[PDB]
């Protein structure tokens, strides 16, 4: 019943050089990483990512912070990853989001929130697949 999730360090959390800390994160909650790459997503690589948000006010600036600076990209595994991964990083405004949690700890706002986890079991398996062949993602 481990199921896996896809993890993004957004371009304004590399950019702290927090990439260790959050990484801890995922393996103190028992999450494993079974893929990962660093990169910088082009416009057009954001867009197709984004796109189920494409019609909406908030898509230009999704965009555009996501290709500001590289990111580090992973697949995290474990039981629940997909609703542990969002319970670590914690609320998407920061405002509003819970102490202890990834983004009251290193986000800037709501567009520099620090990472993305995806939602539900189908989009996490669309994403893992948008970056990783499964040759590169090792279970274990
Ligand atoms: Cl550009």
């Amino acid at each position: 019943a481990l199921e896996r999730t896809l993890s993004i360090i957004k371009p304004d959390a590399v950019a702290k050089n927090v990439i260790g800390q959050i990484y801890s994160r995922f393996e103190n909650a028992g999450l494993k990483i079974v893929a990962a790459r660093m990169a910088h997503l082009s416009r057009a690589d954001a867009e197709k990512f984004y796109a189920v948000h494409a019609e909406r006010p908030f898509f230009k600036d999704l965009v555009e912070f996501m290709i500001s600076g590289p990111v580090m990209i992973q697949v995290l595994e474990g039981e629940d990853a997909i609703l542990k991964n969002r319970d670590l990083m914690g609320a998407t405004d920061p405002k509003k989001a819970e102490k202890g949690t990834i983004r009251a700890d290193f986000a800037d706002s709501i567009d520099a929130n620090a990472v993305h986890g995806s939602d539900a079991p189908e989009t996490a398996r669309v994403e893992i697949a948008f970056f990783f062949p499964e040759m590169n993602v090792y279970s274990r």
